C-alpha cells in the first residue's frame, strides 16, 4: 500500500486535508526531482523537504533511502529520529487512481473494448471514466479463454459502489475489495480482477512516435513508482550490526535474495553491499567502495568470474566522496587482503577512462585474469547528460568486450549508491541488447524492465529525468542502427 503519496496536491491543499481529515500523527508525501513530507503535530502542520538528484531520496535533517516507501517504512517503526520530535504515524490515504496501472480515465466503451480484445487476457480488466454519465466510471473486465464485461460504478456523495452493497472512499479500494471478494454473474460467471491491461509495451521501431505522445513521461513514471510497495522484500543481512559499517548509507541495503554470498572469508566475512542482476548478460549492482570494502570488492570479483567493471562515478563529487580509490595507479601493483591487482594500461578517451586490471589471488601462480575497468567520467552532478551519444558509445564498447572474453562472470556496475546511475546503466543495457538480437522490430517495455530489476535491487533508477534519458538512449540506439541501414542499402 503507497496511499500516503499524493500525486497531483499543493501545500495548503495537504494542510487542509491533514487539518480536517488527520490527527496528530497523520502525514502524506507529495511532489514538487524535489518532494514533501507533510505531517501533522500538535495541531500545525509540518513540510519536511526530500531531494532526489538521480543518486538517493535525501530527507531534510534525516536519512537516505533508495525508495518513498522505505523512507516512510523506517521512520513509522523508528520513532525519535524524525526531528525539528515528529512523529510518522498515520498515513493519510489518497483517493486520486491516476496513478493505478488499471486506471485508463480518458478511454471510451469502443476504445476499452478494442484494446481488451487486442491485448488482454482472462482476468484482463481496467476502470475508465463514464462518457454519457459525468463523474461516474466504468469496469471492464475479460473473461474466457472469450468476452468482455462491463460493470458501471456510480459515484455518490464522494463515495464509489457498483450499484448494491459496500460503498467504498476511493476506486482503489473497490477494485482491492472486487480482488479478492470477485463479483458473480446472473449465469455463474466469476469476474476476476487478475491483472491490468499492459500500454507500456511499444514496438522498439516505432520510439520515435511514444516518446513523442509522452513528451505523458511523469505519468508514466510515478505509475511504476506506485508498485514499488510490491518490492519490499527482506534486507535482514545488511541491517545486522556486523554490517553496518560496510554500507555506504545505512538504509540503502540489498536484497537478502539477490544478495552478493562471499566465500572463503577471515573467520561476517559474507557481506557486500550488492545484488545480482539478472534479466527476466547478467550484473552485479553494487555501491561506491568504502575504505574498509576495497578487500570485500575484490573478493568479489575473484568469486563472480567477473571481467568488466562499470564505474559510472568521480571519486569526488560537489565536495562529498562517493567511492574510495579501490585500483592502483597505471603500471603499478598493489594488493588488497589476499588479493592482487596489477594496472597495465589506462587508455582515455572523452567521457571514460579504460583500464587494464589484472586481479590474482595472493600465493597462487595461475589465478590470474583480466579485469577491464571503464570509468565513466563525464555524468553530470545532478540529473542526466543533455545527449545519450556518450553514453551509448560508451556501453556498446563495455559490451563487446564482455562478449569478447570466454566464460566471463557477471558485469559489475557501481556508483554511488549503486542504485540511481547504476541502475538506469544496466537497464538502458538490458533494453537495447533485446534490440541487438531481435533487431529494430521488437517488443520493448521500460517499467516493465525497470520493475523486474527493482526486486532484484531496492530503488533501480531513482528520478523521472532517467526515466526519460532511458527512452532518450534507446530511441538514439534505434535511429543510429537505422541510419547504418539507410547507408549500406
Amino acid at each position: 500500500s503507497r496511499r500516503w503519496f499524493h500525486p497531483n496536491i499543493t501545500g495548503v491543499e495537504a494542510e487542509n486535508l491533514l487539518l480536517t481529515r488527520g490527527v496528530d500523527g497523520s502525514f502524506l508525501a507529495r511532489p514538487s526531482g524535489d518532494f514533501t513530507l507533510s505531517v501533522r503535530r500538535n495541531g500545525a502542520v509540518t513540510h519536511i523537504k526530500i531531494q532526489n538528484t538521480g543518486d538517493y531520496y535525501d530527507l531534510y535533517g534525516g536519512e537516505k533511502f533508495a525508495t518513498l516507501a522505505e523512507l516512510v517504512q523506517y521512520y513509522m517503526e523508528h520513532h525519535g529520529q524524525l526531528k525539528e520530535v515528529i512523529e510518522l504515524k498515520y498515513p493519510l490515504n489518497c483517493a486520486d487512481p491516476t496513478s493505478e496501472r488499471w486506471f485508463h480515465g480518458h478511454l471510451s466503451g469502443k476504445e476499452a473494448e478494442k484494446l481488451l480484445t487486442e491485448k488482454g487476457k482472462h482476468g484482463s480488466f481496467l476502470v475508465r471514466e463514464s462518457q454519457s454519465h459525468p463523474g461516474d466510471f466504468v469496469l471492464s473486465v475479460r473473461t474466457g479463454d472469450s468476452k468482455v464485461t462491463h460493470v458501471m460504478i456510480r459515484c455518490q456523495e464522494l463515495k464509489y459502489d457498483v450499484g448494491g452493497g459496500e460503498r467504498f472512499d476511493s476506486l482503489t479500494d473497490l477494485v482491492e475489495h472486487y480482488k479478492k471478494n470477485p463479483m458473480v454473474e446472473t449465469l455463474g460467471t466469476v469476474l476476476q480482477l487478475k491483472q491490468p491491461l499492459n500500454t507500456t509495451r511499444i514496438n522498439a521501431a516505432e520510439i520515435e512516435s511514444r516518446v513523442r505522445e509522452l513528451s505523458g513521461f511523469w505519468e508514466e513514471f510515478e505509475t511504476l513508482q506506485q508498485q514499488e510497495c510490491k518490492l519490499l522484500y527482506s534486507r535482514k543481512e545488511g541491517q545486522r550490526q556486523e554490517n553496518k559499517n560496510k554500507n555506504r548509507y545505512k538504509n540503502i541495503l540489498p536484497f537478502d535474495h539477490t544478495r552478493v554470498v562471499l566465500h572463503d572469508g577471515d573467520p561476517v566475512s559474507d557481506y557486500i553491499n550488492a545484488d545480482i542482476i539478472m534479466p527476466e548478460k547478467s550484473y552485479i549492482a553494487t555501491q561506491g567502495c568504502l575504505q574498509n570494502t576495497v578487500n570485500d570488492f575484490w573478493r568479489m570479483v575473484f568469486q563472480e568470474n567477473s571481467r568488466v567493471i562499470v564505474m559510472t562515478t568521480k571519486e569526488v563529487e560537489r565536495g562529498k566522496s562517493k567511492c574510495v580509490k579501490y585500483w592502483p595507479d597505471e603500471y603499478a601493483l598493489k594488493e588488497y587482503g589476499v588479493m592482487r591487482v596489477r594496472n597495465v594500461k589506462e587508455s582515455a578517451a572523452h567521457d571514460y577512462t579504460l583500464r587494464e586490471l589484472k586481479l590474482s589471488k595472493v600465493g597462487q601462480g595461475n589465478t590470474e585474469r583480466t579485469v577491464w575497468q571503464y570509468h565513466f567520467r563525464t555524468w553530470p552532478d545532478h540529473g542526466v547528460p543533455s545527449d545519450p551519444g556518450g553514453v551509448l558509445d560508451f556501453l556498446e564498447e563495455v559490451h563487446h568486450k564482455q562478449e569478447s572474453i570466454m566464460d566471463a562472470g557477471p558485469v559489475v556496475v557501481h556508483c554511488s549508491a549503486g542504485i540511481g546511475r547504476t541502475g538506469t546503466f544496466i537497464v538502458i543495457d538490458i533494453l537495447i541488447d533485446i534490440i541487438r538480437e531481435k533487431g529494430v522490430d521488437c517488443d520493448i517495455d521500460v517499467p516493465k524492465t525497470i520493475q523486474m530489476v527493482r526486486s532484484q535491487r531496492s530503488g533501480m533508477v531513482q528520478t523521472e529525468a532517467q526515466y526519460r534519458f532511458i527512452y532518450m538512449a534507446v530511441q538514439h540506439y534505434i535511429e543510429t542502427l537505422q541510419r547504418r541501414i539507410e547507408e549500406e542499402q
